[PDB]
């Protein structure tokens, strides 16, 4: 299975976590975006949206981390906790992970990308919406263990590489206690974590630093 | 199944033709955002994110229109005629459903919210991202009956909500003949269609008055 990513993207190490929870070895393939590397007409045959993580499982392409990661879960896992095929308990999750994508992540990115990259000024807004995110999920966690409910998913992976992301850009999680103690869960049982916790460094060296 | 929506809102309506299509009833419960409502303290109890669509289904809460759609699917769904079960033609979907979220839909919202709801003036750079994302959804179709395949699934019925969208704001579809085409098939197979269609002629009272 071949995986074109990059350490640095939070959505590449979600994915990584993910594969190692469900014992499936990823065949890595760098794919500099700053080089344009994910614009070479070779991978544009593979993925047309152009973008990371892809993965190619025996001919089949696909793109779009959380699909991928689901996918790995149906296809390879084992273990039904990864991914529950109770529809309520499913739900939970994919609420989770559609929650990671277009508001907590996105709403990091939209905070920081264009400081970094662009080197804009900071948006005070959008830092607010940003700490918003944050608080939501510190309130989706009262009284659980993880993201879905008690048992780690596919979601805690998916959450974990983005909030690693939070931490090395700065983030101050003091005023979110249940955050806290779920961030530090995930990093002791995690399957993969020591993966996003690089990719999370290599990200602060690289654009941080 | 109490549902919290308004009609002009995309993912509320992808959510209702879900429901058409699985044979569902919802009871319907108008949320206008406009007057602060969702930010009622008795909805909040219920969904502390203070967002539409929302539905509850004999006491469980449960948000992000695309999961909703899922679980809707899964648990009441016959002949998974919607959503696949296997893997890889799931994952199709699943992706699709992504896109739909992050890249359809998030670029609209990027270039017409703030000139809807901050009145400021439009955003030649972000309508180009516009374009293009419709412009990987024509590329995604391309030799394709339907978002994921030869079947209508959950992934239409979303992409379907979005486009609706587009349309009554006036988006140019001439240059993507497989978006026109698909689009067609959608308005006549679409199960709730016309749910779909009258919300969105509402939105217009975002893009008159
Ligand atoms: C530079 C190192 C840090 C990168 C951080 C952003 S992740 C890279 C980015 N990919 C995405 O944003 C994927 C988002 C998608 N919703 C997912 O979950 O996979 C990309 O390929 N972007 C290029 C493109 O889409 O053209
Ligand atoms: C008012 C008519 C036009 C509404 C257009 C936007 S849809 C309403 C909006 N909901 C969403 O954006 C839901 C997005 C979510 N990703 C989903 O798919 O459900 C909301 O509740 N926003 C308020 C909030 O989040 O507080």
């Amino acid at each position: 299975m071949d995986f074109y990513y990059l350490p640095g993207s939070a959505p590449c190490r979600a994915v990584q976590m993910t594969a190692a929870a469900v014992g499936v070895e990823l065949n890595l393939k760098l794919t500099d975006l700053m080089k344009g590397e994910h614009m070479k007409p070779e991978f544009l045959k593979l993925n047309p949206q152009h973008c990371i993580p892809t993965l190619v499982d025996n001919g089949f392409a696909l793109w779009e981390s959380r699909a991928i990661q689901i996918y790995l879960a149906e296809k390879y896992g084992k273990d039904d906790k990864l991914y529950p095929k109770d529809p309520q308990k499913r739900a939970v999750v994919n609420q989770r992970l559609y929650f990671d994508m277009g508001t907590l992540y996105q709403r990091f990115a939209d905070y920081h990308y264009p400081q970094i990259f662009a080197k804009q000024p900071a948006n005070p807004e959008n830092e607010k919406k940003m700490k918003d995110a944050v608080g939501f999920l510190n309130t989706f966690l009262e009284g659980q263990e993880y993201a879905a409910g008690n048992d780690l998913t596919i979601a805690d992976l998916s959450l974990a590489a983005t909030i690693a992301t939070y931490e090395v850009a700065g983030f101050d999680f003091a005023p979110y206690p249940n955050v806290a103690a779920w961030f530090a869960r995930c990093k002791a049982n995690a399957p993969g974590y020591a993966l996003n916790q690089a990719g999370a460094d290599e990200f602060k060296a690289k654009f941080l630093s």
